[PDB]
């Protein structure tokens, strides 16, 4: 044995205590191992969380995508911040049934439509309101690492700083740096400037 | 003039009654002709319809995914039609678009997670479902075509048939396939080696 | 014999009484069957609809290629449209043959030549013109459409909704869209850049 | 001076008192910093742990390439996770030596031999044990991951993070995965189509 700031080692001997840790009931999972409760109900509201946030990108791409509004690179922007947002939803899908957890998708809640917002203009108040999603999934992320610190789970804290905050992060400065131009660009043909560039960059 | 079958064709002369077909205001769409409420609404019905068979798609994917369920075929299967229903839906929306409607996007209610079946087995059961899903979105979708034969929009009906209609009946009949060939190979083995076949299809 | 939904099916014996179908006289199509005069008539007055705005579009070219309005993308655009819609007429053209109808070519009127419209801007007053002049050729495909409807000629339907409507509603988007960006950009430097895009497009 | 949440930040002057810090006795690390015994010790640990897994799947590799066992996927599946158990045990050996500590390899334990299991199957049953024997490395990877935060060593936490415990918790789905197949398919005919899947998979 070896005690190493408190933390008991037992040294290698053999494989057989945790074949009891090898369930032998259909119904349950094999790899879990390590994962509670909490992080398990965490990881699925954090699915919740980007699922509704993709749904809410194509809302917006919707509206952006109507012949009387026409800014394109608008709405593919939306369409692909939308993509994005689920695939953050499945990557975190498979996270859960790699740990042995079930994933359990709740209801989706009916998104805001209409963005027609003469005093800022369509364009700034939907960035604005794109920066302010971000946000808020950035807080239920934060949210969810804070469960998986005090769950002392450092796989999946690693897993959402790799795999989620560094891009959230990205996400936000880019979306600001959106609002920023839009605000410095104003409205009329500076917004559709704004827009023709962000279509070429999406290519 | 010429009458043709009752259809009274005027000659053409010049283009200035549609310039009143021409909106001023700014939140009308310009590009609406001859697209009533009732196709633009049924358009909205259509894509709720298939955005939540997209959702109940991923739900059976994320069971299928499970390491102690571990067919992989079967949840990338899932996997793929979650994602083409979710594109169904984009196209549907792109369309309203198109015609000048607007998208109105609806809840998503709770699909089922659950899909442990053990008479039928969990591979049979799931892709019952998934059949029974997709006659569903066809009964929808032959709603949707009902609605544009009675408001005479023959560009909508086309549409539907085109794009919808032929890709369906080829959905249900390759899903139908699958269940009769998961009742000829029987549960265990059978099922574990359609398994690997369906993800050798999948690519 | 068989009767199905009151639709009589002879059986299939020999070619005889179809040879009484094969005309003798050197002036009748042999091709046609099934293909009535009303929509034989409706079909020339699509041709004589797409010829005319054909030459509109023309004018509208010749207008905008002035060195005083110097619009080259404008120009460009509407002589685009002008070798479109007269690909529409020919298109028909060939079809009437096909189904062994006669194409009456019918006079063309003098266009509109002058689009100086000041309040507007030249640009957005002559795209506004556009889209009613797109919307004016709908009707009369929507009006070509009910003649066949009514004659019971599906295959003119589907020529119909497949070849032209389809397309009929992607133009008619395309330049609302137009309309749309032409009124955010507004008049002067918006115009200039937005005609520079419509030229970059036009490769 | 800046003190930040309680933490001393003294700025940047010269490097002097830091060549106190550069040993001048050959025998001693120069490398070494902030890199405790506790830490030195845990990695030793950590270096036993996959050493004796890389030797069990040896182990486990000489049964199922015996000829009257003939399960040809299994004993490569096997003699591979022998291979990536000792390159692990290298990798750590490795960054014991970056840090500056010493690496200190301890006793190989006879590990067990015969592993037939009629009941269940050899297939299965191995497969269980590889699973426990993943699960324990895994436990040994979380306490390794314990002395490293309660050291305040987040070098060496981002390392076992990065480096180890992502690949342990895909290895164990993987390898319940397999349990799972192999339960489904059943021994005889079943398991035997599992190797050759396995033998194929591993190229
Ligand atoms: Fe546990
Ligand atoms: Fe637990
Ligand atoms: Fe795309
Ligand atoms: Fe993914
Ligand atoms: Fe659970
Ligand atoms: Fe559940
Ligand atoms: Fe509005
Ligand atoms: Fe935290
Ligand atoms: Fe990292
Ligand atoms: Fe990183
Ligand atoms: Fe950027
Ligand atoms: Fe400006
Ligand atoms: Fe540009
Ligand atoms: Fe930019
Ligand atoms: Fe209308
Ligand atoms: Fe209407
Ligand atoms: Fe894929
Ligand atoms: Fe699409
Ligand atoms: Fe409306
Ligand atoms: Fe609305
Ligand atoms: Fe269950
Ligand atoms: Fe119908
Ligand atoms: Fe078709
Ligand atoms: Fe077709
Ligand atoms: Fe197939
Ligand atoms: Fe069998
Ligand atoms: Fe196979
Ligand atoms: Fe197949
Ligand atoms: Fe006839
Ligand atoms: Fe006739
Ligand atoms: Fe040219
Ligand atoms: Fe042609
Ligand atoms: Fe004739
Ligand atoms: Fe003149
Ligand atoms: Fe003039
Ligand atoms: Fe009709
Ligand atoms: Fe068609
Ligand atoms: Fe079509
Ligand atoms: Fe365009
Ligand atoms: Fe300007
Ligand atoms: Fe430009
Ligand atoms: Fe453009
Ligand atoms: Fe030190
Ligand atoms: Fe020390
Ligand atoms: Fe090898
Ligand atoms: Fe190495
Ligand atoms: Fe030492
Ligand atoms: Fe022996
Ligand atoms: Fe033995
Ligand atoms: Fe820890
Ligand atoms: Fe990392
Ligand atoms: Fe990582
Ligand atoms: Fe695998
Ligand atoms: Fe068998
Ligand atoms: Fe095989
Ligand atoms: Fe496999």
């Amino acid at each position: 044995k070896e005690v190493l700031s408190g933390v008991v080692f037992q040294p290698f001997e053999e494989i057989k205590g945790e074949l009891s840790l090898v369930p032998q009931t259909p119904d349950k999972s094999l790899a879990r191992q390590k994962f509670v409760d909490e992080c398990e109900a965490a990881i699925n509201e954090q699915i919740n969380v980007e699922y509704n946030a993709s749904y809410a990108y194509h809302s917006l791409f919707a509206y952006f995508d109507r012949d009387n509004v026409a800014l394109k690179g608008f709405a593919k922007f939306f369409k692909e911040s939308s993509d994005e947002e689920r695939e953050h939803a499945e990557k975190l899908m498979k996270y859960q049934n790699t740990r042995g957890g079930r994933v359990r998708l709740q209801s989706i809640v009916t998104p805001l439509t209409e963005f027609d917002h003469p005093e800022k203009g369509d364009a700034l108040y939907a960035m604005e309101l794109a920066l302010a999603l971000e946000k808020l999934v950035n807080e239920k992320l934060h949210n969810l690492h804070a469960v998986a610190t005090r769950c002392n789970d450092p796989q999946l804290t690693d897993f959402i700083e790799s795999e989620f905050l560094a891009d959230q992060v990205e996400d936000i400065k880019k979306i600001s740096e959106y609002v920023a131009q839009l605000r410095r660009v104003g409205k009329g043909h500076g917004v559709w400037h704004f827009d023709q560039k962000l279509l070429e960059e999406e290519a």
